[PDB]
Parts: structure tokens; C-alpha cells; sequence
């Protein structure tokens, strides 16, 4: 993995403190691309980024048969706007609605999680929480790079999931795309620290990222982990201006 200290001037840009690593695929042999190669190999709580594998497990279970199941809305006014209604696989997915993957993660086996999380060797594997849930209030923690290779195994149909699942997944992380490209991410929040994780499309290959934030200053930092990332794909054209 390249160190491209430089890409200090994109974090200062927006006065943020954190890690990227940027896996461009495109042409042959690129090196890996790492700000803060230390801290790109810390493990942090995956938070909302958890949705992606959340959603093959659920998929793998039979928590949720498909794209077209509607789960009904408790009438709980427990969230956002968008949290406050009846969901769909794609709706939990955009507006981040907790309440679904609760629903999914009671259902799961807490030792399926354990066998799921192992079988895919997603960052410690530890599902183990004291009270909330594991992915945001618990044990479970994984690094930007290791996010990279999880991302690329999905990207690849790799996973030990039906590969119909592993499709599904990825078109629900659809957040953008062009004639010529696709961008598929998922955002998280932690609280102290957030992230934005997935990958850009091009015809000659597709770009990975992973970047994690912390996040001072609450709901105005969250902006950031989008603004960074774009700049630095914008600065290496994988993405148009
Ligand atoms: C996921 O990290 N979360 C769910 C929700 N939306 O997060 S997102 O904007 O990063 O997608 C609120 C923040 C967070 C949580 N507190 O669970
Ligand atoms: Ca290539």
C-alpha cells in the first residue's frame, strides 16, 4: 500500500481528522492508495455500514424474502422522518432505518451472527454487546482496509451467499450513477466517528473506498465523510467534476 500523505490538503479542506484507503482497479498493478496507513488498520464500529453484510445474513436466514416485502411500521415515533413509515429493503437501506435490522437481528440466531460474521471473517467476528446492538454499542469492530476486502469479496460474488443475494446488495447500495459509472456506498455513524464505504464502477475497472471521520462536532461533521471522499475520487478521475 502507497502512503499518499499528501492527501492531507482533502481532510484539512474540510478540517476533519481521519483514514482512507482507495483500491483502484482500474488498468493493472495500481498500488493500494492509504492516508494514515496506522489508523487505516484501526478497528472501529462499523455502525450503519453494517447493513451491507446485515442485509446478506437476513437475506441468508429468510428474515426478509426480497426487494418487494414491505415491513409495517410499529407506529413508534422512534427516529427521522424516514424512519416513520413503512419500509422496504431499498427505503431501509436510503433513509438508514434502525428499526428494520433490529427486527432482522432478533430474528438471526446471536450465534448465527457469530457463524456469519466468522464465515466471512468481518474484522473481529465478535458480535458479544452489553446493551444496545452489536454492530453500533458492542464488541464488533473492523478497520478501513479490512472494509476494502470485504467490499471487494461482495464486488466479486466471493461471499459464502447465494449469489442472487450478494446482487441484490449491491443494487440496493446503488447512491448515484452516470451513463458511464455506478456509485454504490453506505454511509455510518458511531457518534465520535463515521464512515463512508463502497466503490465506484468504470468500464475499465472499479475504485474501493473506505474512510472513516471522527466526528466532533455531532451532525455537522457528517457532511465530511462524503466531501472527502468525492474531492479525492474527483482528484484521481473517478468521478466526474
Ligand atoms: C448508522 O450508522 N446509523 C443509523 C442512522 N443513519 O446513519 S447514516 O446517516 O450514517 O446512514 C442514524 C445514525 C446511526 C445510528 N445512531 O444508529
Ligand atoms: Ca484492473
Amino acid at each position: 500500500t502507497l502512503e499518499r500523505s499528501d492527501w492531507r490538503k482533502f481532510f484539512s479542506e474540510f478540517q476533519a481528522k481521519g483514514t482512507i484507503v482507495v483500491a483502484d482497479e482500474r488498468q493493472a498493478d495500481r498500488a493500494m492508495l492509504v492516508f494514515d496507513p496506522v489508523r487505516s488498520k484501526k478497528r472501529y464500529s462499523p455502525a450503519s455500514t453494517f447493513k451491507i453484510p446485515h442485509t446478506l445474513f437476513a437475506l441468508d436466514a429468510g428474515a426478509v424474502r426480497d426487494e418487494f416485502q414491505i415491513f409495517r411500521w410499529d407506529g413508534v415515533n422512534r427516529g427521522f422522518a424516514g424512519h416513520n413509515q413503512d419500509q422496504d429493503l431499498r427505503s431501509a437501506m436510503r433513509n438508514s432505518t434502525v428499526w428494520v435490522y433490529e427486527l432482522f437481528a432478533k430474528e438471526i440466531g446471536d450465534d448465527k451472527a457469530r457463524r456469519y460474521l466468522k464465515k466471512i471473517d468481518y474484522g473481529n467476528a465478535d458480535p458479544s454487546t452489553s446493551n444496545g446492538d452489536y454492530w453500533i454499542e458492542g464488541s464488533l469492530a473492523i478497520s478501513a482496509q479490512e472494509q476494502i476486502a470485504f467490499l471487494r469479496k461482495l464486488y466479486r460474488n466471493e461471499l459464502p451467499f447465494r449469489v442472487e443475494h450478494q446482487r441484490l446488495v449491491k443494487d440496493l447500495m446503488i447512491v448515484e450513477a452516470g451513463r458511464n459509472w455506478i456509485l454504490r456506498a453506505k454511509t455510518g455513524w458511531e457518534g465520535r466517528m463515521g464512515w463512508w464505504v463502497g466503490w465506484v464502477e468504470w468500464p475499465t475497472g472499479s475504485v474501493f473506498f473506505a474512510l472513516n471521520i471522527d466526528t466532533p462536532n455531532r451532525m455537522d461533521d457528517l457532511f465530511k465523510r462524503e466531501a472527502i471522499v468525492r474531492a479525492i475520487l474527483r482528484s484521481i478521475e473517478a468521478l466526474p467534476p
